[PDB]
């Protein structure tokens, strides 16, 4: 219940159906400002901020307890159980996709239905699978963060947002600075050396994957890949924008989608 507090938890919204909106790399919950009006009628919204984001203190990041996403994982779980919540749809987009796998696994009959964006099981290429990332690739984008964090994230910025929006630009890039640049890393190595392929299989809750047109960190093939292994009943659901972060660059094509995802579950 600390976590509550700690997590920056917020409660919006009505009824019985819950939805949970788990943010990714460099932004916080404030991410989900502009498609949350369009929940908000219908669901009872929860929202919280990962350890890792500038909105949290940075005294609570434990550099070698998150050294996986398991640990990301109990505290999702550990504010569902101190909020008394059994059952829930859940957002998660890039970590936060996996962090959701990784929960629905863990309990089953807690999450009734996955939304992922910006998702893949795995960002690094393995032979014949197609991640995105050399070794070499992001070994040099990890050498650069290290050197130099806002040069780093002020060329990352763009491509994540990927479509020309400078408003969107302009909004992730003040989040990804807010983040402390040792932090920052060690969330980007942690999400890299993750790879949940083996167990895409064990999901057993419906989900649907929400693909862009073109995204820097995920390739065309990911989502049919997606699809192919998971175990429940998954639906790719075609967003037609550019980009790693839809609901800040294409709110209200992405809101559309999420209503009809979350209508029943």
């Amino acid at each position: 219940a600390k976590l509550l507090q700690i997590l920056n938890v917020r409660v919006v919204g009505s009824g019985e159906r819950v939805v949970v909106l788990s943010h990714g790399f460099g932004t916080d919950q404030s991410a989900w400002s502009r498609v949350l009006p369009y929940l908000t009628r219908d669901h009872r919204v929860v929202l919280y901020d990962l350890v890792c984001a500038g909105s949290v203190n940075p005294d609570h990041f434990d550099f070698r307890r998150y050294d996986n996403l398991d640990a990301y994982v109990d505290d999702l779980l550990a504010i569902l159980d101190a909020l008394r919540i059994p059952r829930c749809a859940f957002v998660g987009h890039s970590v936060s996709a996996m962090i959701g796998i990784l929960a629905s696994i863990r309990r089953p009959d807690l999450f009734a239905k996955l939304v992922l964006i910006g998702a893949s099981p795995r960002f690094l290429n393995d032979s014949d699978y197609h991640g995105g990332f050399e070794l070499e690739e992001i070994q040099q984008v990890f050498d650069a963060m290290g050197a130099n964090y806002s040069a780093w994230a002020t060329g990352y910025a763009p491509l994540a947002v990927g479509a020309d929006v400078p408003a969107a630009v302009q909004e992730f890039s003040r989040t990804l600075f807010n983040m402390r640049p040792d932090i920052s890393l060690h969330v980007c190595q942690t999400v890299f050396k993750t790879d949940l392929r083996g167990v895409l299989g064990m999901v057993r809750a419906p989900c649907v994957v929400v693909q862009t047109t073109r995204d820097v960190s995920v390739p065309a093939s990911v989502a049919a890949y997606l699809k192919a292994h998971l175990g429940g009943r998954t639906t790719v659901e075609f967003l037609q924008t550019e980009g790693h972060l839809p609901h800040l660059s294409a709110p209200s094509l992405l809101a559309q989608v999420l209503r009809r995802a979350l209508a029943r579950y």
